[PDB]
């Protein structure tokens, strides 16, 4: 066959969604960095990227852009994407939501300095009062042990690397939310999972300004 | 199984895409309108938004919040979803691009007044050297009379959709892209299609400032 490569550049961005979930699904890739503006006028030349953006991953044969197509195709592939269409209507529902929150995280940084203030207490109170009892009530109401179907799930996946970014963000966050903080602790010991979260994966650190810079450059904004 | 029932205010909003989607499958549907913020509040209290928002659908049991949730499944569920994985993929990746330059008209009018010109501007640009050249390209590609697999699919119908709100932005955005012109077409007079068009459907209106201001108050901003 052949490795499933992404384009990016070094930081998570918008494609560590996508190395979390190959990672967890057990495939290995390849990582191609865009460390310039030219390299990303390379990929667009040559006819790589649908609407001149990446992430872009080839797998496949594909080219495919755009985080949703992206993660919707992997999550097929390796069945993380329930057993049929209402399952899979339950996790569309869930993880717009969480993709939701990780939006707001993941532009933090780039809000207008005079908004950042008011916007970081806002985030705060989405998780506490909006998206932390959401999945909470679900795990809740079926005691199981993940999100839908009783299976692992792409949900499961997207829920806990968002974990991980709210716990940079503040620690105590979770703290009355038992069972994500149990739901944590389960998928973050699936092997695959543990080892991507072990020194040494494709898991990438938290963006520093450096790197936030880097950004601005390769992307111009 | 029931009707599906759509919860919204009434105004094309984030429920429109559904709208036209549920018409273009020839599925009849209802519609509640929420007409103050206490009717939102009644949904919410009531558990029947999992993230305090709306749209959202009554369908097959399902209270499905999300925009691409309730799309994706009414999608796979007429048969607008492609055949296989790897038209999902390229529909995916279609739509989300649709779906960018759809969000960013929608939230136009509520752009700060003095930032508004600009960004009209810059709307304009991606739709002339961005999106419709993607689309008009696809097109050329296969010659064909629909995006995916010779066949209608949800991406036919969410294209055509935004030609008809470039068309109102600025109806000279389209006129060198005779492809997409054509689509439009013809899409436009399929049966469905066509009835959604004419007088008296759900279809809606472009929102005037009244009902933007109705929004602020139904949703508070
Ligand atoms: C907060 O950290 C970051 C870092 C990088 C980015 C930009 S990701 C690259 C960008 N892609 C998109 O915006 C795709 C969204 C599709 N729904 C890109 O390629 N930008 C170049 C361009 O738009 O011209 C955003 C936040
Ligand atoms: C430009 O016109 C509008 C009109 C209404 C809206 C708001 S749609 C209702 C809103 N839902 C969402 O934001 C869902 C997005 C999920 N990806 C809502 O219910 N707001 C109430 C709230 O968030 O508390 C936006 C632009
Ligand atoms: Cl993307
Ligand atoms: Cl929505």
């Amino acid at each position: 066959a052949e490795k499933p490569k992404l384009h990016y550049f070094n930081a998570r961005g918008r494609m560590e969604s996508t190395r979390w979930l190959l990672a967890a699904a057990g495939v290995e890739f390849e990582e191609k960095f865009i460390k310039s503006a030219e390299d990303l006028d390379k990929l667009r030349n040559d006819g790589y990227l649908m609407f001149q953006q990446v992430p872009m991953v080839e797998i496949d044969g594909m080219k495919l852009v755009q985080t949703r197509a992206i993660l919707n195709y992997i999550a097929s592939k390796y069945n993380l994407y329930g057993k049929d269409i209402k399952e899979r209507a339950l996790i569309d529902m869930y993880i717009e939501g969480i993709a939701d929150l990780g939006e707001m995280i993941l532009l933090l940084p780039v809000c207008p300095p005079e908004e950042k203030d008011a916007k970081l207490a806002l985030i705060k109170e989405k998780i506490k009062n909006r998206y932390f009892p959401a999945f909470e009530k679900v795990l809740k109401s079926h005691g199981q042990d993940y999100l839908v179907g009783n299976k692992l799930s792409r949900a499961d996946i997207h829920l806990v690397e968002l974990l991980y970014y709210v716990e940079e963000l503040d620690s105590s966050l979770i703290s009355s939310f038992p069972l994500l903080k149990a739901l944590k602790t389960r998928i973050s010991n699936l092997p695959t999972v543990k080892k991507f979260l072990q020194p040494g994966s494709p898991r990438k650190p938290p963006m520093d300004e450096k790197s936030l810079e880097e950004a601005r450059k390769i992307f111009r904004f």
